[PDB]
């Protein structure tokens, strides 16, 4: 399945066409079915072409020579293909030979706002297409969440880090177009906890699978039982949680309870039957004594003989329904229920993996919708995660070659009219000097962060609509950050990519919980996520890699951890030029505002539009996801300027 594998690729159904496809091709859509069949041929087989080899521009020209007959006779239906794929970067995206050189009148002014992964896939792809493209970028480097460290042999991520399984992920392109080395995560993750010492295999485990359970609890009691709603505020994830805990907590309780009360049961009959036991000695003793007087006792004795006997029928007979009293007893005393849900070592064990969420959403769990947190797990790549061993800034630094990039520009203020636009911007070396860029079309991709941010960073002449920023309200945007200690020695398991460490406190579980081990050089990245991660913005690096070096002696032992060369400590949320890490749905939000951000800004026709992860549905909060909004845009826009 060569032309099934390219369509897969691709992230389309390789047997049936797509709602975008039909809208283009009405007339082979609603026409013979046949021609659908040829369709999709021609279009898994030209993203074949492109897959296989993405470092060169695959033209109409060498599609239709390569095509195999009878389609190589198909001319126009080719080329219709072959056009729609190219205009919305499916094939000729990212960083390749061009065989068929720009033409040298460009059509069009286009603007885009921000120089990361978003702004830098939708520029190429406009240049491309022939148009006019100049990005404004307020840093001193492209890139925006994608940032690389890099000092001598040291490399590390500060941004991005991951890229999620290359099976669908456009990232499998762009990483063999510019060379970046990927690295499969290894499993094996130790946990240690705030006294240095491992967790057991055992209790790893454990507390793993109840981790599991209660998440699909709350899967279950969301789409299920509809449990999205209370006291009109919408639920959070972090607030069902609280909830199945407690109930756990409750049936451990009621087992408890039920048992004691079978040991009371039996203790009580014990007691009662030792009584009536000890009154039938007493009445056997009214025997072996009386009984001995008078000399028609041939038959007396034989009488007190079958009596006193008949009472002893009756007493060791107690003692045998006695013995199984004190059998079932001590069996119930012996194999008693658990006597908690989770011991409190075992609810912060629990708690790291709930700081291990809560870094994956950059967001504290209480703040992230029950019912769309995960919205949109539908659409994960298949494979393992890898991590970028030489940088991911690799990426956004390959993806800007021969782009009219204008770094320390800060753009201040965007007017569109129906008749054109004006972006201004200041020098941020010379917050006097501004600039004044004329253009048609302009290309938003600033961080859900700065469009959130009160008051604004940049102002819109006019102002954004209600339904825009009503929905750039409801969006949560987190915050995730990472210490990077550079040593000039391995003091740490070099098989191991991860490790964790437990926190003391539920309230503190994301502080330096996880480190990763992950460059050529001895480095060592240590994460603060959830409540912790804004806070911790507020120490010095030095506190911070202060207690990031106990942490690792507690582990590793002091003397076997020496004081760092080099450190870097980022702080996404104070950053102007980013405000935060990435987007997540926040409870009372949804999946639909991730399109409503995307919808273009239009006075009598289309001139404001939007791209960055938060315009993604998708493919939110995720370098992949911020590709692909930039080739959607890009796509969107040749249309309304080019057509
Ligand atoms: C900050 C951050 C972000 C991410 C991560 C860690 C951290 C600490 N990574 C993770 O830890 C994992 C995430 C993850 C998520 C999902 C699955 C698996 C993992 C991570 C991860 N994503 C991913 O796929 N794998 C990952 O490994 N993210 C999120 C991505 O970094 C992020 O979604 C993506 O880079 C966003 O790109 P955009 O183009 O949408 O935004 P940005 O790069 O900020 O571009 C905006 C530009 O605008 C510029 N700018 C601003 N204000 C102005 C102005 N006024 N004038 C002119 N220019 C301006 C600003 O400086 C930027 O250059």
């Amino acid at each position: 399945s060569g032309v099934e594998g390219a369509a897969f690729q691709s992230r389309l159904p390789h047997d049936r066409m797509t709602s975008q496809e039909a809208a283009c091709f009405p007339d082979i859509i609603s026409g013979p079915q046949q021609t659908q069949k040829v369709f999709l041929f021609i279009r898994n087989r030209t993203l074949q072409l492109w897959l296989d080899n993405p470092k060169i521009q695959l033209t109409f020209e060498a599609t239709l020579q390569q095509l195999e007959a009878p389609y190589n006779s198909d001319t126009v239906l080719v080329h219709r293909v072959h056009s729609y794929l190219e205009r919305h970067g499916l094939i000729n995206f990212g960083i390749y030979k061009r065989i068929k050189p720009l033409p040298t009148k460009k059509t069009g002014k286009v603007i885009i706002i921000g120089s990361g992964v978003s702004g830098l896939a939708a520029a190429r792809q406009l240049q491309s297409f022939g148009m006019d493209v100049t990005l404004l970028e307020a840093r001193d480097r492209v890139g925006g969440r994608v940032a690389t460290f890099r000092k001598g042999n040291y490399v590390a991520d500060l941004g991005a880090m991951v890229v999620t399984g290359l099976g669908g992920n456009p990232m499998a392109v762009v990483s063999k177009q510019v060379n970046m080395e990927l690295a499969k995560i290894k499993q094996k993750c130790p946990l240690y906890e705030a006294n240095g010492q491992a967790v057991p295999k055992e209790k790893d485990e454990m507390v793993e699978q109840e981790f599991n359970r209660l998440l699909e609890a709350t899967s279950y009691l969301s789409h299920q039982l509809d449990f999205n709603v209370l006291n009109n505020k919408p639920v959070s994830l972090g607030q069902a949680l609280e909830v199945v805990i407690q109930l756990q907590e409750k049936h451990v309780k009621d087992e408890q309870i039920e048992h004691w009360k079978k040991i009371v049961k039996t203790q009580e009959e014990l007691k009662e039957l030792l009584n009536k036991m000890v009154n039938l000695k007493e009445k056997i003793k009214e025997l072996h004594q009386q009984y001995k007087e008078d000399i028609t006792a041939e038959f007396l004795v034989k009488s007190k003989h079958r009596d006193l006997t008949a009472l002893c029928k009756e007493y060791d007979e107690l003692a045998e329904t006695q013995g199984k009293l004190e059998e079932k007893l001590q069996e119930l005393e012996a194999n008693p229920p658990s006597d908690v849900y989770l011991s409190s070592r075992d609810r912060q064990i629990l708690d790291w993996h709930f700081a291990n969420l809560e870094f994956a959403n950059a967001t504290p769990l209480s703040t992230l919708s029950l019912k769309h947190w995960d919205q949109d797990d539908d659409f994960e790549f298949t494979g393992s995660h890898l991590t970028v061993r030489n940088g991911y800034s690799c990426v956004p630094v390959a993806l800007a070659e021969g782009l009219d990039i204008k770094l320390n520009t800060a753009v201040r203020q965007v007017r569109y009219t129906a008749s054109g636009c004006e972006v201004i911007a200041v020098n941020t070396r010379s917050t006097s000097q501004t600039f004044i860029y004329k253009c048609d079309a302009v290309l938003c991709t600033l961080p859900l962060g700065v469009l959130k941010q009160q008051p604004p960073a940049v102002q819109f002449v006019p102002p954004l609509p209600e339904w825009k920023t009503s929905a750039v309200q409801r969006m949560g945007f987190g915050n995730l950050n990472k210490v990077v200690l550079c040593f000039d020695r391995v003091f740490w398991d070099p098989s191991v990519n991860l490790f964790g460490h437990v926190g003391s406190t539920t309230a503190s579980r994301g502080e330096l919980f996880l480190f990763w081990n992950l460059y050529k050089a001895p480095i060592l990245l240590a994460l603060v996520a959830g409540e912790a991660a804004g806070i911790m913005e507020n120490i010095s690096d030095d506190v911070i890699v202060g207690r990031c070096l106990a942490i690792l002696k507690g582990i590793f032992g002091s003397s076997a951890v020496p004081q760092p060369k080099e450190t870097v400590v980022s702080r996404w949320r104070a950053d102007p030029w980013a405000r935060g890490s990435y987007s997540y749905v926040a409870a009372g939000s949804s999946g639909n505002d991730y399109d409503l951000m995307a919808q273009p800004i239009t006075p009598p026709i289309p001139r404001l539009f939007f791209a960055g992860e938060h315009t993604i549905r998708n493919y939110p909060a995720t370098v992949h996801g911020a590709l692909l909004s930039g080739l959607r845009e890009a796509g969107r826009i040749a249309d309304q300027f080019l057509g």
